[PDB]
């Protein structure tokens, strides 16, 4: 039918209590919604209710120990929240975090429901907190629960999906998603990210392309690390055309989930990349060719309010069926070196890569 959109004001109901300038702030999602409206895109979407994730849903990924400690966050004093946050890497807490995080997960599951039952063609959750760093028993990197990792397993259980592709074009490596599915050949994880031999957060050798998955998961984890700043649309277009999409068509997923971060867009104060927002119209378009176009995007990172709004808008135009834009740009030496090396590491597992 149409394109679903989930957003709730509860997504604005948590923020960093000890820094008023923390980049992961409520104005991220309200600026996206403002631009979607002024551009006429919001009204062309099917509005979809959010819902709170269930514990059984959360237990698809997270431990009962971690869920309960999380649920306890809504009744801790500030000091007890600040003290638990410091036990994690790059994470703040707030009395409303757990509630908004449950709705952040559920927003994705609502879209998976409507897309998997052909009620909608695709959808986009304008959610925070983000998720792709959250791990089975740990907060990490502004994330409490791993939205897409839960959605992937949820789709497999509730909708009898065999194979899920997760595409993570946020500028950071989604190491949480990697770890959850590291041994799992039914969930193919692809991440393109700033890396710089480990100097860029999260500073993990596991973010390099030599991490291809383990055991039965070998070949089903694909990292494309950038080792020079300033990458552009041509770097991402090349990556998608000759690496991800060949592997995707060969994998034949039944659902595609996008960790839709926009911190690689030019102007982001964190990602140090130069991607134009319209590039994501082209990347989104390519993904619509797989899995009968059953495609759900969920907001991850992106910290320039205007650049992230424009990146969401370009993605949305493609979800809605608008013509592909003209791009004023046209890969660098560092980017091609990265793509060759990732292809080399994944060569033995994918015929579509073999030339
Ligand atoms: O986008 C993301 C999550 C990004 C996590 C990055 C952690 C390091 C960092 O930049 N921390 C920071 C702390 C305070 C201020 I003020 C500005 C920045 N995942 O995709
Ligand atoms: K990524
Ligand atoms: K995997
Ligand atoms: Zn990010």
């Amino acid at each position: 039918t149409g394109t679903g959109l989930v957003y709730v004001d509860a997504f604005t109901r948590f923020h960093c209590l000890w820094d008023a300038s923390h980049p992961e702030c409520p104005a991220r999602v309200s600026t996206v919604m403002e631009m979607l409206e002024t551009e006429g895109l919001l009204g062309r979407c099917v509005q979809v209710e959010a819902r709170a994730v269930t514990e059984d849903e959360l237990l698809l990924v997270h431990t009962k120990e971690y869920v309960e400690l999380m649920k306890s966050t809504q009744n801790m004093t500030e000091e007890e929240l600040k003290t638990l946050a410091e036990k994690y890497d790059s994470v703040y807490l707030h009395p409303g975090f757990f509630s908004s995080a449950c709705l952040s997960v559920g927003s994705v599951l609502q879209l998976v429901d409507k897309v998997m039952t052909s009620q909608l063609r695709n959808g986009f959750s304008i959610n925070r907190p983000p998720g792709h760093h959250a791990q089975a028993d740990k907060m990490n990197g502004f994330c409490m629960f791993n939205n897409l990792a839960i959605a992937a397993r949820y789709a497999q259980k509730r909708h009898r999906v065999q194979r899920v592709l997760i595409v993570d074009w946020d500028v950071h490596h989604g190491q949480g998603i990697q770890y959850i599915f590291e041994e799992d050949p039914s969930v193919l994880y692809f991440s393109v990210h700033r890396y710089e031999d480990g100097s860029f957060w999260p500073h993990l050798k596991e973010s390099d392309s030599s991490s291809v998955g383990s055991g039965a998961g070998q070949g089903y984890n694909i990292n494309l690390p950038w080792n020079k700043v300033g990458m552009e649309s041509g770097d991402y277009i090349t990556a998608f055309q000759q690496l991800l999409l060949p592997v995707a068509y060969e994998f034949q997923p039944q659902l595609v989930l996008v960790a839709a971060g926009f911190d690689a867009v030019i102007g982001d104060p964190l990602g140090g990349m130069q991607v134009s927002p319209e590039c994501f119209s082209i990347l989104t378009h390519m993904l619509k060719g797989v899995a009968q176009g059953r495609l759900v995007l969920a907001l991850e990172g992106g910290y320039n309010l205007q650049s992230t709004a424009e990146g969401v808008c370009a993605s949305m135009r493609s979800l809605l069926g608008d013509p592909c834009p003209h791009l004023p740009s046209s890969p660098c030496e560092s980017a091609l070196k990265s793509i060759s090396k990732t292809i080399s590491d994944l060569y033995p597992f994918w015929k579509s890569l073999q030339t």
